[PDB]
């Protein structure tokens, strides 16, 4: 269908986030450069999404509904992933990675906000409050991560 481009961007982004989550969970201290590279892969997937979805025609009501569940799933994953990252603050700051993590999150927040805005423009107005809720979830979680890796 149409919705398929939207599905794929979502899968892409999900996969990148899953990768990052798995590495954060495995991480106990030491070299974290693979985590910063994981972060970059997420940002790249988000930016690619901007380009692929940009020219897309808006979704029908029933098309967008079919994507609500999947988006919620990735939004749960993003939330959990940020929490895991915050739980590894000690080791990361101890390794001197604090500033890089902060920056990577800041960059991620910007890409995410811009992607969610583009996406909201593609969903019918009756769903607008649901897009907003979904988009806030991500925004809040990243912000929470940014505050945690501050000073």
């Amino acid at each position: 269908r149409d919705v398929n481009v939207f599905k794929k961007v979502l899968e892409n982004i999900g996969n990148a986030v899953t990768q990052f989550n798995n590495d954060i969970l495995a991480y106990t201290g030491g070299d974290a450069n693979h985590l910063i590279h994981d972060g970059d892969a997420i940002i790249k997937a988000t930016e690619n999404g901007l380009q692929e979805l940009g020219p897309q025609p808006p979704l029908s009501l029933t098309e967008a509904l079919a994507l609500v569940g999947p988006v919620q799933g990735v939004n749960k994953l993003i939330m959990k992933t940020v929490d895991h990252l915050i739980e590894k603050k000690g080791p990361l700051v101890g390794g001197g990675y604090g500033p890089q993590v902060k920056a990577s999150l800041q960059k991620q927040a910007h890409a995410a906000v811009t992607l969610s805005e583009l996406v909201s423009s593609k969903v019918p107005s009756p769903l607008a409050p649901i897009s907003k809720q979904l988009s806030d979830q991500v925004a809040q979680a990243l912000q929470k991560g940014i505050e945690a890796f501050s000073i």
